[PDB]
């Protein structure tokens, strides 16, 4: 409750996280500061409609904070830990949510100014914004028993989360972090192919997202095999099994494979890069 | 309060709409009366467990029924419709459910036994039984203004509701009612994605579920096009993008606007057979 | 009882000599009591029949009145011939089972009722492994046929493998499913075979492996109550083998290809129907 | 062998599968056989416990137990397995290693620090031999004797077919029977979305390809007819079976299988190479 909350970074995913969090109730808006060297955004004034503090200075941030949370493109991690890492204090907690960018990195960069850094690792999406992301967290070498178990009990307030071996995290970005934007693009397509059946724009956007919506649901309360659910819609020589069909065709399965896969790859292929820098 | 509720048919879409009622609460299960020539079903046996009053006779079931579902395989609709007719009295509205069923296919079978039978036809899908349906409906030529906006009030219990010009629906049904098939296809291959890049295949599947319901959601509370919840989800170079056009290369979009088409022309071309019959 | 009971095929051919290698094998008859008839007897299949004691004979009114049970086992074109040739050689006391793709009920009754009033017809659709006693088989009773006749070829029948009853308008569909079922089989046991080759391993164990993979993999599913998927799945190690080769089956369509094969069996089955209907 | 004592290090799929297999043919009581794992909340746990199969987290203890020890493990914690239980392999251990690419001489290698001559065995199974219709292929290591071959190849056959290969085929037979289960249940899962297509019930079109599948598995184990004339027994001309071979054909079906026998081969050697650089 006495818990003060910081953003390095008041883009997209600062705005759907302190969204989350005060919509959860788990905290108020005025418990939570963001940092970024340009205001003129369209997520730093959401903020502030919000009621979270801002402030162009990251130094500023980080002596409110708490939780100070990492969200900033990757390549700016670096610059962020040297900036403000003579800041870092034993209360501080460090959660880095920049896609790719290992544990081992931030400590390095922060240990060179004190030791013991805490540091938790994660991977979120945009969907914390409505409460229903999907977060996995890796905790770093001088993170403690309740720092893991106070940032589940925070990401779980907007959605699920669970902790994991950092090891998997570049393939949770593949899949629940990328995987809104598969999902955003076939809700397009769906309402697309409602629109030529001749169903009215915004009602097929309605209608394509809410039948996603409660099939996901509808799976996530299951102990069914997904394949066994989607026996249960079809009817034999019926439209459904008609349509699974011409999916089939053109290699449905195949291409969200392909698009996880190659997801993971480039997140690999981007911390590589970083590495040798 | 006092509403009984019937099924003709103890199947898929029969369970999955009784555990939605009497999960709302809208309906308690001693209302709800089905019927099946099958009583060695699953979703029988479900239906025994939930509270639900059962009966092989299909008139038993009109006979305490209000309200009345129609959900069977279309084609045993006639048989169906000639079975109870005599039956039916002014007290009944009669709610087909069946895939393709014309409003005037059965308002004539009807009107042979007593004129002005109450009927509407609506289209809904499986996640009804998480309370998280799509459903639209269209109103017969006897049906009253209370009759529609008595089943509304009942269908929003379970999910999304409207009513729709009759002509919409078959492809309403392509699209929500086929539907969560195409879901469950995405999310059982989304896992095997992640699988193949290194996650346990329970935690796959639960990521990629959680991530297409959270993007569903955060549509519906939208105002923005899918196009710019997209490009929210990526940055310039990085992980997301590239997958998307992973997804573009295969064309993603076309499959699912295939399957929509695909979905309502089999509807289509399973009336034109039933009414040449 | 079984033994005591005398069967005939009308044609000796591929599947005639399946069905009467598997019936021997089973026990459930003595080869010496099923009579073949082909006007053809330079054929591989009557040779064999032949060496395993069955009777053969050109005569089509032999092989009816040797038979209790009279299995029609010709092309489907040639059935109404059949049927015209012997129909006034069927008697009251004849099981006629008709094995031909596509070939109607309706078509056989209206034939042998121009002879007899209640001609006993029971159509089934099997494949040709009930020559290893592991045959997939569906049967539909015509308008004659009485109860105990359904239960007799039931049990007959599920001597050499699965055997279940089916309304008459699933069979085309069972067709193209396990009709045609044991082609696509070898074809995809030929390919694994040639894979295995491709990989480093010598044909015949590649032939054996493959085969015995699929063999316990159809025996898993059909004892298991889990869904294939699910089985499937635990297959799978993340990151390994076996999802990579997974991949690229999805990549090429593969489920599509076996959802082609099916339709287009049953549709070939239909459309060759419909031509006969109309002549 | 009613003096033999069982063992799996691994409590998961496989040792489940085998443990099943082994029981279900007689050869070994439930109770003969112990399974360790660092997590008792799996559903192969569960399973192995209403079998009757003793469980213990502790893998030392399941060394003490056994004198057959099954290594049941994902590959990379093979070499984190023997050197936690390297020190108490003693003479009487038959190391049977079940591990997907992982070499005879990297096993010898980690067990020769602690006591020379370790009996080791390779082998690659599947997971049908819960329903004892499993293929196996075993290759015998450095120290193995001639009679734990004999040993092993009488145990394995218990649950299907089994047989001596080369250590240097194994890879390949993983491959093909090793992952040939999920090909075959991708097969059957797509017959029977065509049976419903059709028409068919869905749990008919299960069973009936299923059976299909079975029954042509075993003729062509049974004859000695090539695939290819088999396949021409089943078509009539102009007939329906030629028409759905075509349309196989078109879409390469052969060569996807290839692809994917190929594709399992190339993984586990490049997962391999990875380890052995480690
Ligand atoms: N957008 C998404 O869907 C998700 C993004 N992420 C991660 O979140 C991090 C940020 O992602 P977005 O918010 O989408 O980026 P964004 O580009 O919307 O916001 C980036 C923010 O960083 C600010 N910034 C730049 N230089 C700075 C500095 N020196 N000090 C402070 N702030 C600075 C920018 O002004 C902007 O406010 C990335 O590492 C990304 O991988 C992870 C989960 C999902
Ligand atoms: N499964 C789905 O996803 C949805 C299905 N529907 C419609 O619902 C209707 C039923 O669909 P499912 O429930 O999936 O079918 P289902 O096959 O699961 O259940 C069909 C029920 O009808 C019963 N039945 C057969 N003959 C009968 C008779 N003479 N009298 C009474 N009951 C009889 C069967 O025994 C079975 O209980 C269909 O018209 C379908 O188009 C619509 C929305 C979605
Ligand atoms: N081969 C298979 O895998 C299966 C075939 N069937 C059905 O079995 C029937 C026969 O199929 P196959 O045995 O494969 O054909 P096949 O061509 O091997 O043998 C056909 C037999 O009919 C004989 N025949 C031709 N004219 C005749 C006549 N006037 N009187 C008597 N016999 C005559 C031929 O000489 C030959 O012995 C077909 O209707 C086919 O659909 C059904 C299930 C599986
Ligand atoms: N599943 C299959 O179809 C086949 C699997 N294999 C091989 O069998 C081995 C196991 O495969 P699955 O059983 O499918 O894996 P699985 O993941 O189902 O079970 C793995 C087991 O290892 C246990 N484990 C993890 N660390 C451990 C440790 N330090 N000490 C003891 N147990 C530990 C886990 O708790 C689990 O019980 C793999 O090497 C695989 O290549 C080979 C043939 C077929
Ligand atoms: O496949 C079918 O016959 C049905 C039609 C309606 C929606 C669900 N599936
Ligand atoms: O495209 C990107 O860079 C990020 C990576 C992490 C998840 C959301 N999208
Ligand atoms: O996918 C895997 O890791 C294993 C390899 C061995 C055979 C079965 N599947
Ligand atoms: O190709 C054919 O004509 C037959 C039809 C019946 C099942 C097996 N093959």
């Amino acid at each position: 409750q006495s818990m003060s909350v910081g953003f390095i970074g008041a883009g997209q995913l600062a705005f759907a996280l302190a969204k989350g969090f005060t919509a959860a109730g788990v905290l108020a808006a005025h418990k939570i500061m963001a940092s970024s060297p340009d205001m003129d955004l369209a997520t730093v004034s959401a903020l502030r409609k919000m009621g979270v503090k801002l402030t162009p200075h990251n130094k500023e941030t980080v002596q409110h904070s708490d939780v100070l949370f990492l969200a900033v493109k990757p390549h700016i991690i670096p610059f962020i830990l040297d900036e403000i890492g003579a800041d870092i204090e034993d209360r501080h907690i460090v959660v880095s949510c920049a896609a790719g960018v290992t544990i081992s990195s931030i400590e390095k960069k922060l240990s060179a100014f004190r030791p013991a850094p805490r540091v938790i690792r994660c991977m979120t999406n945009t969907p914390v914004v409505v409460r229903e992301g999907a977060t996995v967290y890796a905790t770093g070498t001088h993170a403690q028993v309740e720092d893991g178990r106070l940032m589940e009990q925070l990401l779980s307030s907007v959605g699920f989360c669970t902790e994991v071996e950092e090891d998997l995290i570049d393939a949770v970005t593949g899949l629940s972090g990328s995987g809104p934007a598969y999902a955003f693009t076939a809700l397009d397509a769906l309402a697309d192919g409602g629109v030529k059946m001749g169903l009215p724009r915004r009602l097929a956007v309605r209608l394509g997202a809410q039948a996603l919506l409660g099939a996901a649901k509808m799976l996530l309360h299951s102990e069914q095999h997904p394949g066994q659910l989607k026996d249960n819609v079809s009817s034999p020589g019926g439209a459904t099994i008609h349509a699974l069909h011409v999916l089939e065709s053109g290699g449905f399965r195949s291409l969200l494979i392909n698009a996880v896969e190659a997801s993971c790859i480039r997140t690999r292929e981007l911390q590589s890069m970083a590495d040798q820098e």
